[PDB]
């Protein structure tokens, strides 16, 4: 058993398989990982997914680990986790199953010049999904009530689905059928995700087991070759699949489940907050509404349920700062992330207030809900405010600090600096592109007090509702 | 990682922290173990608990690992499962804090004299408790109900009462029930090895509850068992322990006299009550020995210890309720590598990997017990109106096909003194009140997988009047 050396920090007792564990016994990690904070400090080490974690609590340390480092493996843990969540063999190049540097792939296909074609296709996919069946008004003239977590998470799924992997326009009259499937077997998968980072084997899960497995096969490639207007990153990943890997057909299938799950598991949570927040606190629907407004009419763009789309500028988008800040203090609240590296060897980490020596394997994890709850940077942290990242310009605000010191990283559900989600500034379209067509489309109204976070996902970023709640909406703009 | 080598059983790949775990992403612990039965046959080895156990799940090989072995140590897991739950140094003797076969202790001290006045002891109790107060239905949850009446009696059995401030002990029992209620809540996690300051609520019951159990504290107190005097005794004369750990070491017992008794009660009131039949013959079994007693029920009953023990119609209800929710763990570890020969085949085994039973999966077994879902409570009553010992798989005769406290070395102590208590518990409850459910059969709760008694997922609402 492992036992605390001198100059290593203090090693807390007890095995904890996966941080949202024991709920139903009252676990708390956030309130979990304080009180470890108020026992031992800014830095303690936990037995966490059959590793020593090594948790730098305090905002002033975390640029110690968020720079590269020559001790720092930032990959590692991440390729363990997919080979072991979704079922295939290592795609670290150095087992010699790929050569292929999968992050060079999601930068070349998520950012740049393919960033712009994604966008451009979510907008058209969301216009699609979000506009009624071409009919009379009268069939959508009516209030309609529904869970707002459940209508996020078929319009962002489906939207989302044939961005990333096209659609299949050769039988039209089933494709309802189909993403449907689809939808239903990734909550299934997505529900047990985090038992499965824990290390639980899939096999106590066997619905759960079998969508997944049914999901990999709607992404063979043989059935995805069926498909048009497929992304950049589909159709790159296929190649490389192809070029430089020796996997077999499925697990060519289950890393573009990989990538399903990478483009879904956060967005629809990420949606589903900024709605809520939006709808909940009039303010914030006022300064959104005028904003889109008024972006729209600058830009020449008519809202309608039938007839002409709106298409706007790469510009357009991005200048949205009350929309941005929305959707920011949205994730501040609901972000638990878990920012990981491996320790290359045997070395001290220098940080803020002390010295700590790490062992070769352990892991060095932020949790960064730890800072963006922190009301020594954030004031009435746990307070939905609309403009929390909007300057006296409203303009979007970058200025925050920590006993009195300036944050580079003061917002972090996306990571940071190599550890970074790469395709964040298409997140952040999709989310805006989906804001801007409910606030275009429909007259919107709650039935609801704030759910508590679900942390049964606590690491996995960003965190649903307990509980979905009640919203009603009514299309606007008919003929 | 484990690789599965020649000669071993199967091995299931992942990690399963307790067998109870997961409920919430759609686990079922007894499916999950069918499941694999179905694909890997009645031998297979999972990762559980952080050890590698393998589970034997014919019941025609249970005979093979409920026999004394050279290679079977049946202590060191239970040791290391008390030490990490409740808090406390190593009682493996070997470890060198006590010389105490605890064992043998728990054998002289819930069995043979011990058990009689232990058996006199809950039944002056639960007469104290359940009597009216020195004509109205009270409507209440049963388990709750079960869970304070056989708390307050069994603490009081086992730990004597404080009788210098009679005034108060109503505020000390309901403080040590709701302790109790708080540290068992987490027990599943605590076997896992989870850190029990994970649990800020349950770390604080728990240590409030050692606190109640110093030795200073239970020095207080009168009438206390034969069990617990003993075990003072051997705290102070056989063990370097601290004393907060001789005050955990009454913990473990408390924790032992009440984890399964409570559930067990419960389950037995609620099929007798539930089941018209079960009730007529309970009713007219009780009645019949307590006139023939010449006991009378009014606002003490002394029954002797074979007209508590020949109450086959109770004894059948209670072992029925059990068949049904019982879910233990009987395990034991391998004290070097071997090859174990079952029934069908031969497996190789690791010096310190746990061969298990999971008897649940017999309890429930169709080829066993017909209608295995179904609550019969004359299962265990032959064409006599005996107990009912005949039990077949495949036509051959089982010696072990009722396991709910274990088999064997491994079984439990307080088994007897466990049947008498419900019993009693049922008599006074038959003898006091009119029952009325105002209710369909809860499942079982799958989180305390492992741990004995599984409770239901949900209380259900009983009336109860005076007579
Ligand atoms: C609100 C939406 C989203 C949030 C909060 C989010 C968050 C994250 C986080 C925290 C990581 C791990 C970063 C690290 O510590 O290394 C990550 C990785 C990743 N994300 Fe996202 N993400 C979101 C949307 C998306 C979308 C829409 C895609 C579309 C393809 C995507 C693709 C990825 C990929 C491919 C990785 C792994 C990169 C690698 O391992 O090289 N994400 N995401
Ligand atoms: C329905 C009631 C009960 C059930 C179902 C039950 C069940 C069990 C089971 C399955 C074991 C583990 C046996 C093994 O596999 O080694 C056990 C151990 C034990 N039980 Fe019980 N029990 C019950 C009542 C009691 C009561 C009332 C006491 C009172 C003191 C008690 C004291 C113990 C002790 C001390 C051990 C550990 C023995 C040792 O480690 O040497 N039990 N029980
Ligand atoms: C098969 C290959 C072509 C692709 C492999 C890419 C794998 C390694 C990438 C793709 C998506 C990535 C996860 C992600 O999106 C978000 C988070 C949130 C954070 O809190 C914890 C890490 C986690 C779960 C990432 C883990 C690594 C994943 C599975
Ligand atoms: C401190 C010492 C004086 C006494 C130590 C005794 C410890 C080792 C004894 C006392 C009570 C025993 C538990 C028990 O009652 C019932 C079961 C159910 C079964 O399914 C799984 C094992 C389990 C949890 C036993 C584990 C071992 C325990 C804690």
């Amino acid at each position: 058993s492992r036992r605390r050396q001198t100059g290593e920090p203090p090693l807390e007792n007890g095995l904890i398989p996966y941080l949202g564990c024991a709920l139903q016994f009252g676990a708390n990690p956030l309130e979990f990982l304080r009180a470890n904070q108020r026992k031992h400090g800014h830095v303690f080490t936990c037995k966490l997914m059959g590793k020593y974690v090594h948790f730098i609590t305090n905002p002033l340390s975390y640029h110690k680990v968020l720079c590269h480092g020559k001790y720092f493996d930032w990959k590692k843990f991440h390729f363990a986790l997919s080979a072991k969540a979704f079922g295939h063999r290592s795609i670290d190049p150095m087992d010699g199953n790929t050569t292929e540097n999968i992050n060079d792939t999601f930068i070349k296909t998520l950012q740049g010049h393919a960033l712009n074609s994604l966008t451009e296709s979510m907008m058209e996919n969301l216009q699609r999904i979000m506009r009624p069946p071409v009919s009379s008004n009268s069939k959508t003239a009516a209030w309609v009530t529904e869970g707002m977590y459940s209508f996020c998470y078929r319009v962002m799924f489906e939207a989302g689905y044939l961005t990333i992997f096209g659609r299949d326009l050769t039988r039209r009259d089933t494709q309802k059928a189909h993403i449907l499937n689809n939808l239903d077997n990734f909550k299934q998968f997505d529900k047990v995700f985090p038992a499965l980072v824990a290390g639980l084997p899939i096999h106590m899960f066997r619905t759960a087991h079998n969508a997944r497995e049914k999901l990999a096969e709607s992404l063979r490639h043989e059935n995805l070759q069926k498909r048009e207007s497929i992304s950049e990153l589909i159709s790159l990943r296929m190649f490389l699949n192809d070029t430089l890997s020796t996997f077999d057909d499925l697990e060519k299938a289950k890393t573009h489940l990989v990538v399903l799950w990478a483009s879904q598991a956060n967005t629809i949570p990420a949606t589903f907050w900024s709605l809520f927040q939006m709808i909940r606190n009039p303010e914030a629907m006022k300064a959104a509404t005028e904003e889109v407004k008024r972006t729209l009419e600058n830009a020449g763009q008519k809202v309608s349920l039938e007839g002409n789309p709106i298409c706007l500028s790469q510009a357009e988008l991005n200048d949205l700062p009350v929309l941005d800040s929305i959707i920011k203090e949205s994730l501040r609240l609901s972000s638990a992330s878990l920012n990981i590296r491996t320790a290359k060897e045997d070395f001290t980490l220098h940080l803020e207030d002390g010295s700590y020596n790490i062992r070769k394997d352990d892991i060095i994890a932020l949790y960064p809900q730890l800072m963006h709850l922190d009301p020594e940077i954030y004031p009435d942290p746990l307070t939905f405010k609309y403009d929390r990242y909007l300057d006296e310009n409203g303009k979007t605000k970058t200025t925050f600090y920590c006993n009195g010191l300036k944050l580079k990283y003061y917002y972090m559900p996306f990571g940071s600096g190599a550890t970074i989600c790469p395709g964040r500034l298409f997140a952040i379209h999709e989310i805006k592109q989906f804001l801007i067509l409910m606030l275009s489309y429909f007259e919107l109204e709650l039935i609801a007090k704030c759910p508590p976070l679900d942390q049964s996902r606590a690491g996995l970023g960003i965190l649903p509702p307990l509980n979905d709640i009640e919203f009603k909406y009514k299309f606007k703009h008919h003929h």
